[PDB]
């Protein structure tokens, strides 16, 4: 039912992939998307210390030097409060998430968005998720890059009949 999305390193993509690129991380949490989206007043204003305690997830603002917290508050305003109702069982799950995230290559991993590399002539993935999704900038035809690994579709698993 929710939707796991995370950013994957390319030095080719200006921003949180080439960030992850230099400092060698391959997988870096984006947000757990339950249906319901959140808003108005959030029920908890996330905290630095609570969002930290998400280790390993880069934010994707450059004004943290792709560290913490922009991208992890948004998610907790946007997709936590609501959902969760604590901020403590949505930080536990985010951190479960991107510690699985961070041992390899996740059992499902789906292509979102692609810079398609001419010279390597591979469908790089700049950003991936558990379930197939309608892709963006991935070249028809060509092999896929999740963070080094090469696959032949957009998913690590069959999805057609
Ligand atoms: C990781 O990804 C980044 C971005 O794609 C790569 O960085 C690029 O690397 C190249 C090769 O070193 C750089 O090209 C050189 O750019 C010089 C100037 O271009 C502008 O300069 C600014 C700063 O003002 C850069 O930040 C901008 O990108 C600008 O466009 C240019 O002078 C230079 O030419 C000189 O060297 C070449 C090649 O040796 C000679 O042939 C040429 O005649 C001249 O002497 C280069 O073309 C490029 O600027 C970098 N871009 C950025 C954004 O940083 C890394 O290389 C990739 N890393 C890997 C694989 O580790
Ligand atoms: C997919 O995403 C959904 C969110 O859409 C996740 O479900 C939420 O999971 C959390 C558990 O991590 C649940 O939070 C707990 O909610 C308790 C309130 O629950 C009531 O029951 C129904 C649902 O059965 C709710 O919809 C109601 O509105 C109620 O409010 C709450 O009491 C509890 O807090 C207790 O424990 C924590 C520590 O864990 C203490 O801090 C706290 O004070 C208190 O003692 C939790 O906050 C939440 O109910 C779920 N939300 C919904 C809408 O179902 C799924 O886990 C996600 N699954 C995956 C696989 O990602
Ligand atoms: N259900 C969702 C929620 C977010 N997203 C993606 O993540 C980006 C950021 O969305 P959020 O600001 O809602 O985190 C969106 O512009 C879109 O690329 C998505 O594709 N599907
Ligand atoms: C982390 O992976 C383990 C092993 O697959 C699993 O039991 C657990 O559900 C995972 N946690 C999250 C939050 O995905
Ligand atoms: C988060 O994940 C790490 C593994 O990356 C773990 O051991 C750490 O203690 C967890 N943090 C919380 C706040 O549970
Ligand atoms: C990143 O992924 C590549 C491809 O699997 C792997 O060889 C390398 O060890 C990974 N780095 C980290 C820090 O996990």
């Amino acid at each position: 039912e929710n939707i796991t999305q995370w950013n994957l390193q390319d030095n080719g993509t200006e921003g949180i992939q080439r960030a992850m690129f230099q400092r060698g991380v391959n997988r870096s949490l984006h947000g757990i998307w339950p249906e319901k989206i959140c808003t108005g007043v959030p029920s908890h204003l996330a905290t630095d210390t609570e969002l930290k305690a998400i280790h390993g997830m880069m934010d994707a603002s450059e004004k943290t030097n792709y560290t913490c917290c922009r991208l992890q508050r948004h998610e907790w305003n946007k997709h936590g409060w609501c959902n969760w109702y604590n901020i403590e069982p949505w930080i536990l799950l985010m951190n479960k998430t991107q510690a699985n995230l961070t041992e390899g290559q996740p059992l499902r991993e789906c292509a979102v968005t692609c810079r398609y590399d001419r010279d390597s002539d591979l469908n790089v993935v700049t950003q991936a998720r558990d379930s197939p999704t309608p892709l963006t900038g991935c070249k028809k035809g060509k092999n896929f890059s999740f963070a080094g690994i090469l696959v032949q579709g957009p998913c690590n698993f069959e999805i057609a009949v």
